[PDB]
């Protein structure tokens, strides 16, 4: 059961306060994109010398703020997630960071046990999300969402849906919905210790969207070899309206399950 189940995991108490909880996946991979969006970041010095090969990484942690707030198997929690695109090899430019996306959340989560013809709905999570790239104009992007996260498992499968509703200011990128849509779908499949996964969003009206396929395998007890292939719009905020295909290879700690 407790395999990829975020909320139930947060409920399990740690003896050491400095032992964190994983929310999303944690990885650092060496990537190569098909197109490096220069239009958007043109304001930057290095902009011209921008290379199509960046070190991409994602950090993702959850913090239980208050267990049992709404009954047993409930938690008022927070998570922090950060994706970074880093022109590491771009030595002529002093290895700049092209983009970072800071994504903190505040939610009410529940660990559950509903049945769906084989499936079990394990997580039901409802919260506020903020995602900005901490840039001063013009390369500044930001948007906010009220969201619901639902995860269910059934054998080697995991399915998580995340519908959302936009709230707050969207001026840095008013039309962001046109590229992101109204929800995120995520599928994981366990083939032994190999984990195949897919994560995506798609605005069924505008035809815009994006996908991310992944495959990982344990290098050791805690670290995995991870291969990623992103294609489409919205890889990062600064490229939300930019299309691209990105293949990368690197290491991972936790996968979706
Ligand atoms: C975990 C391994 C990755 C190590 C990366 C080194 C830490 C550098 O840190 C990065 O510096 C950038 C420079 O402004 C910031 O934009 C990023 O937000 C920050 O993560
Ligand atoms: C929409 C609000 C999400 C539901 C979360 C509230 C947590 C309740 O918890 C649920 O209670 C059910 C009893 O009816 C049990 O059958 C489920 O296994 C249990 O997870
Ligand atoms: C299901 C409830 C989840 C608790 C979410 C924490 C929400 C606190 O988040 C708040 O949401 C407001 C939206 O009404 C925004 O205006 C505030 O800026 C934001 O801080
Ligand atoms: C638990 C099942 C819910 C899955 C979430 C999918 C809902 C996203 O559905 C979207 O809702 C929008 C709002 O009206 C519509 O404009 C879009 O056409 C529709 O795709
Ligand atoms: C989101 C990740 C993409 C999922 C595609 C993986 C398809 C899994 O495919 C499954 O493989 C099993 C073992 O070979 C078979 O027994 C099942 O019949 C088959 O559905």
């Amino acid at each position: 059961a407790v395999r990829g189940s975020i909320i139930a995991n947060m409920l399990q108490e740690h003896d050491n306060p400095f032992t964190l909880y994983p929310y999303d996946t944690n990885y650092l991979i060496y990537t190569q994109t098909s197109d490096l969006n220069k239009e958007a970041i043109a304001s930057y010095d290095w902009a011209e010398n921008a290379r199509k090969d960046e070190v991409k990484f994602q950090l993702s942690l959850a913090f239980p703020l208050w267990r049992g707030i709404l009954g047993p198997n409930s938690v008022l929690g927070a998570s922090y997630t950060q994706k970074s695109w880093w022109q590491l090899s771009n030595s002529e430019e002093s290895s700049p960071f092209r983009e970072t996306n800071y994504e903190p959340q505040l939610f009410l989560g529940f660990a559950t046990d509903y049945r769906f013809a084989g499936w079990t709905l394990r997580d039901v999570e409802m919260g506020y999300n903020h995602d900005s790239n901490g840039r001063s104009d013009p390369t500044s992007r930001s948007w906010a969402r009220l969201y619901t996260r639902l995860m269910a498992e059934n054998g080697n499968w995991l399915v998580e849906v995340k519908p959302w509703y936009v709230v707050g200011n969207t001026d840095d990128n008013p039309d962001i919905t046109k590229y992101m849509g109204y929800y995120q779908l995520k599928i994981g499949y366990h083939l032994g210790d190999a984990v195949l996964s897919a994560k995506g969003q798609y605005n069924w009206n505008t035809g815009y969207g994006g996908a991310e396929l992944g495959l990982s395998y344990p290098i050791t007890k805690h670290v995995r070899l991870y291969t990623q292939v992103y294609s489409g719009y919205g890889e990062s905020l600064i490229d939300y309206n930019f299309n691209q295909t990105r293949v990368g290879v690197g290491v991972m700690l936790n996968d979706l399950f």
